[PDB]
DNA sequence: GAGGATGACGATG
DNA sequence: CGCGCATCGTCATCCTC
DNA sequence: GAGGATGACGATG
DNA sequence: CGCGCATCGTCATCCTC
């Protein structure tokens, strides 16, 4: 028996024959995958490994409607290969006689998506036949994720944490030489050979040892157990959060040979992590309202002063370095345009400009220009928003070995609340509308004062149609629709996320061209838009106009879109998950956050002005000794002079000490060493303590005026230049 | 009339109805071009302008099949938008007053390629109705290529020889800043609403004013006219390099408002320019063997010294920025991966080394895995084969202000002849195979010795199968088959550019399950193939296999590749497309340049090392004169310093003059003013006459033999390790 | 058989 | 994750007459 | 009417 | 140059019963 539809299936030559039972199946993920499992298979052979390579995110056949599961052309690949049939139960030794192959073994890069990847078709030969499970059907092939080599010494690991803990067990490190291995695609031929050579290290075969398995399977991928998942993840944040403050190390999968994985281990240990990664991937964090991602993109912008303009595609080369990002430039640009973004409907509060085309509310910003073409900046507002002074109270993180962005950056106003925000994750999800910044503005000031906050509306920059809230979390946007005649009618604004293009397509040209079921509405329709604003006019009969008015225009031409806001799912700065129940609930939250890291910020400025009048104090007395002629030991040898230092008392340079030793004093009298000179510097000195004693007349609640003053005036500013451009 | 089969048609209000004649409709290059016309229009209108996109190159209708005409998707679009009859001949008013829109106006970057799509569509409109192109019917929008502002005041250049002759024209330069448009998508919104404001000086309307044209465009786009354009680009190149040598500058259009263009102006003035840029870019050049976009990469690479492996995708990062490269990241990642690529019937000599997975044998290279996963590095023999020495005699261009690669490298082998050479352009194409590097090697060292070269087969690395010659440039290639049994056969090896995979579907699987039409061939084949290596095993009938022996199992199984060198069109070092009769005509000329070049290096030997041993004699001076007491201006007055010098006669730090002043005098004495210093001193300025001695012994066609020698231990060395691995 | 359609090859849209 | 369209010149086939 | 299919939204393969 | 597949959780419709 040989398979003949598909030409990318290398099929195992003596699969679909006799011992057929004995060929196993490799399913790789990407071509270059299945490349390698063949540059492998010269050790093993190619009589009983057959090796295909998986398109990307395997359907979801558990909860998946017959048409999905059917159009599904790889499903029916794998099925087609391996001889499979929905139908029939594999319990008995004629149906394990039926298929080509014996054992479907999954190769993915040591990588959590992977690992997603392996879950999915597990999941799918569950749904599909739960029987093949308990026969050892399945088997995975692991390669290393790390490797340090030196002196031709070579150690390979399969775990983060287990290299991690390699380097927290063995000392003299920076000796030996470490290359990361992201994707199977960076592991040469040659190491492919190797690695099919030690088969057992890599041979993982899947055991089911009880109905555990077939529970845990369906709570990773059964569309009605997302609570059963919340919860489910909501331990594993936990336990890992218990772990972190006990300062224990976490445990690891694949630490050494392992033969077999039971279903309930993988999906717990391995294909969990993956789910929260997806979460921390894919939901904000309340602080700054910005994923990883985007707090990386930022942080580069921060990272460099970067004045004149800079071409995209650049930034994101630099990005991909400075930020240690590792999921390619692509997302990255994506990410940056996004953040650059300013068409109605999208952010309220664009940190980053577009100089050129980013997407306008045409298409969703889907219309936006090749990256190599377009050139972004930060804007003015950016760096009011985010104080250059609060990034030192900002905990960074120093992963990949390299200091990149911190957890959350510390906003003057809540970003979340301003941009909103937009997540799909593994058991939850993320809608956060956008606000006025003023209202938000009044409401910190509000609640500064000493006052309860405003309830407060959705608002959308530059959106002309109307909000209105038909219940708590639930609203319904309405966009402005004008009755020229009896013969024709005029539509000024759609709703948020009602893109030109798609609305146009999706609601106009029905309307224009009847259906079968329905006739046309409308006669003909002209359009006279612009890239920032819409305009439709619509002519009708004055009896279907009628009717129409009668039901309502905004109904009629679905210009009312509705929406509830019930999950808000946000990462608390502890870095756990919480739903917040409303708005105010959020900014009331960060308010506080706030506050106390103007407290911080506060100190931090207590702590350089500091350092700097003490400084000035050492260099005060020396100054005065030899004016005074109180110490005269000017080139006297070296060692008399920190002795003398030493017995004198007088403390080493104090912001070195502060950022965590002589050379205040190690500098020579150069021409300057004169008493006028400490007339000079005693105005320095004194105007630090001066400069401490206005700040300590400052409250943290006080500097947060200030900073707020600054960005409204800037504000202000931009809004003006922006109109007029407009004009 | 309105249009309802392609929703990304934003047609024009008016058009279809009456006055649809006066109707146009801009085609644009891109989606996001499309959007900036929309930006655009807000100033025009709606009514009498309507938008879509072009995909990108439009098909050659002039000499396309039935089929390709018909099935392709856009030609068909833009007839339904416009109301076109393939069949109808529009030379009258009734024929006009059909088409739903009155003129067609086409809008592209400020690119050449861009005049390429005018082309194409000028090309298509002509083929399909010559009459129409008389009415005025085609329109052109331009943009501005550049843009230099200062203080207020912007200047627009919408031809890149008119800004560089605003350059050279106008003083006060680098005061002005300047800002490249290289695609529509640049130019925000704004500017677009501006440029339409200013529509006289955008518009260009094309005009047909005599029969030319006609000619001018089949000159252009007919299939059978490829002479013709090798001709019109020789004039071209010709006209060019005159105008080089006399320092003349070069005529440019769009120079001022105006009006109308001819299509033989257009065909002759702006659509050639593309044609040979094409060229330029697509035929390498007989000294390096290497395209622009490589010699940028590899240029890059040499610029970075650059030890440890970097990541492909970060080294594209680099070279996009170090070198000037404009045309994207991908496009440059590809030719990475393509340089650096070493699989059989690929290259002969990497230069660059393929740490990780860049492609096999098995799908052409194409297998390759994603630049972000991969990691490349130079290869040792990188260096040697591009002596560091020899790039001080290179011409390094300075385009786009910035310091670049050169115009070529100077290998000391002739690489276009070892790793070959593959194009296709415009009149020109380009085809090179590649040949065995110690043959090269030979051949030079036969040459250089003073003997003519020996004829050259040839050679692909790690081939297998045989390479015969048939007639002068007509080889024919063919793989390994053994016969096993009168029941089974051996496959095992295939002509060169035939991929495991191609040929497994292409071939083989047709035996298997013979066709309609014929019968199958084979009863069935295993396969035991590596990454590096292909093994079929073809099962017979005993009859069937005679007849295919009896015919030749070579010329049955495809196992013959024959072609003919004809065209091997290469750049002249001065930059004209010259065409090789012969393998040893390149050879010679490369020898001859070559040498050449290494009397150059020389001469440039001779500079530094003369440079050196000179300033070595103005500081022997001072130390004789300060030893001997004759010259006694230490902490002299400064003046009287510089005075006694210029008196002594002595000259100043020659090697600051060389690479085109009293440093090495300036130095002070420091604790090592002592005459036996300057008997140490004496040693070393003795020592750079000496090594100049040593080089004057050595002959230009004498150092090459060094070169050579290196280069070739380092091969053996190489090789080894290679197959070692292998094994 | 001859003659016209076809397709890979590579840097581009 | 995957896929396809196009130009442009050779050159070797494959297919229809 | 209700109930199950559907699809956008966004960072990923 | 263009296009599409998939996961994962809400939430508002659209469609079939
Ligand atoms: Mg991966
Ligand atoms: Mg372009
Ligand atoms: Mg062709
Ligand atoms: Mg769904």
């Amino acid at each position: 028996n040989r398979i003949k539809g598909i030409p990318k299936l290398d099929d195992a030559n003596d699969a679909g024959g006799r011992n057929s039972t004995e060929c196993t199946l490799i399913l790789t993920e990407g071509d270059s995958a299945k490349t390698l499992a063949v540059s492998g298979l010269g050790v093993v052979g190619r009589d009983k490994y057959g090796v295909f390579p998986l398109r990307g995110k395997i359907l979801n056949v558990r909860e998946a409607s017959h048409k999905q599961i059917m159009e599904n052309a790889e499903i029916n690949n794998i099925i087609k290969i391996v001889g499979l049939q929905y139908k029939k139960n594999y319990e008995d030794e004629d149906s394990l006689k039926t298929l080509r192959y014996g054992k479907i073994m999954i190769m993915t890069d040591q990588d959590q998506d992977g690992s997603h990847i392996k879950g999915l078709l597990i999941n799918f030969i569950h749904h599909n036949w739960p029987s093949l499970l308990r026969h050892r059907f399945l088997e995975e092939f692991i390669t290393p994720i790390v490797k340090v080599s030196k002196n031709k010494q070579e150690m390979a690991f399969y775990s983060l944490p287990e290299f991690e803990e390699w380097k927290s067990s063995t000392p003299n490190h920076k000796k030996w030489k470490v290359k990361y291995y992201k994707g199977l695609g960076t592991s040469t031929s040659k190491e492919a050979k190797e690695y099919f050579a030690d088969m057992k290290r890599h041979r993982i075969q899947f055991k089911y040892s009880g109905p555990e398995d077939d529970a845990a399977i369906s709570l990773a991928f059964s569309k009605k157990q997302i609570d059963d998942r919340k919860e489910w993840l909501t331990n594993f944040m936990e336990d890992r959060r218990q772990r972190k403050l006990l300062g224990l190390p976490e445990d690891y999968l694949y630490g050494q040979t392992t033969t077999y994985l039971t279903y309930n281990d993988f999906i717990n240990k391995e294909l969990i992590l993956f789910s929260n990664s997806d979460n921390e991937r894919s939901i904000p964090s309340m602080v700054d309202g910005l994923k990883p991602g985007q707090r990386k993109v930022l942080f580069t912008c921060f990272k460099r002063n970067d004045k004149r303009e800079v071409k995209v595609a650049q930034l994101a080369g630099s990005v991909a370095e400075m930020s240690s990002y590792h999921h390619g430039e692509m997302s990255l640009m994506m990410t940056i345009i996004n953040l650059a973004q300013n068409f109605v409907g999208s952010n309220n509060l664009n940190l980053l400009q577009p100089i050129g085309q980013f997407g306008t509310r045409l298409h969703g910003g889907k219309d936006s220009a090749s990256p190599r073409y377009i050139f972004t900046m930060l804007s003015s507002l950016a760096r009011l928003l985010f104080p250059p002074k609060d990034d030192h109270t900002l905990k960074f993180l120093y992963d990949d070995n390299q200091r990149v962005e911190p957890e959350w950056y510390i906003p003057i106003i809540p970003m979340v609340l301003i941009n909103g925000a937009e997540g799909i994750g593994t058991g939850w999800s993320c809608k956060i509308p956008n606000f006025d910044v003023r209202e938000i503005v009044n409401n910190i000031r509000r609640l500064m004062d000493g006052e309860e906050p405003l309830p407060m509306l959705p608002s959308y920059k530059n959106f002309k149609g109307t909000i209105e809230e038909l219940a708590p979390n639930q609203y319904v946007i309405s966009g402005e629709v004008a009755i020229l005649n009896s013969t024709t009618i005029e539509i000024s604004e759609l709703p948020v996320r009602t893109w030109t293009q798609t609305y146009k397509e999706q609601v106009l040209e029905p309307m224009l061209n009847g259906t079968e079921k329905t006739p046309p509405l409308i006669t003909d329709y002209r359009e006279y838009h612009t890239d920032t604003t819409v305009k439709f006019v619509v002519k009708m009969t004055e009896e279907k106009l009628a009717e129409a008015e009668r039901v309502g225009l905004h109904k009629v031409f679905k210009l009312q879109t509705s929406l509830t806001c019930n999950s808000m799912v946000l990462f608390d700065h502890v870095g756990c998950l919480k739903k917040y129940d409303t708005v105010l609930d959020i900014l009331r939250d960060f308010f506080e956050l706030r506050l106390k890291y103007y407290g911080l910020r506060k100190e931090w400025l207590l702590g350089m002005l500091g350092a700097e009048s003490a400084k000035l104090n050492n260099q005060a007395r020396f100054i005065l000794e030899k004016i005074d002629g109180k110490i005269i030991i000017e080139n006297k040898p070296k060692k008399e002079l920190i002795k003398v230092l030493i017995q004198r008392g007088y403390d080493s340079d104090p912001v070195k000490a502060w950022k965590e030793t002589f050379n205040y004093l190690l500098d020579m009298p150069l021409w300057y060493l004169t008493k006028e000179k400490k007339d000079e510097l005693c105005r320095l000195r004194n105007e630090k303590e001066q400069e401490l004693d206005t700040l300590k007349r400052k409250s943290p609640s006080d500097l947060w005026k200030e900073d707020l003053a600054t960005f409204i005036e800037e504000l202000e500013a931009v809004e003006a230049k922006e109109k007029q451009d407009e004009q």
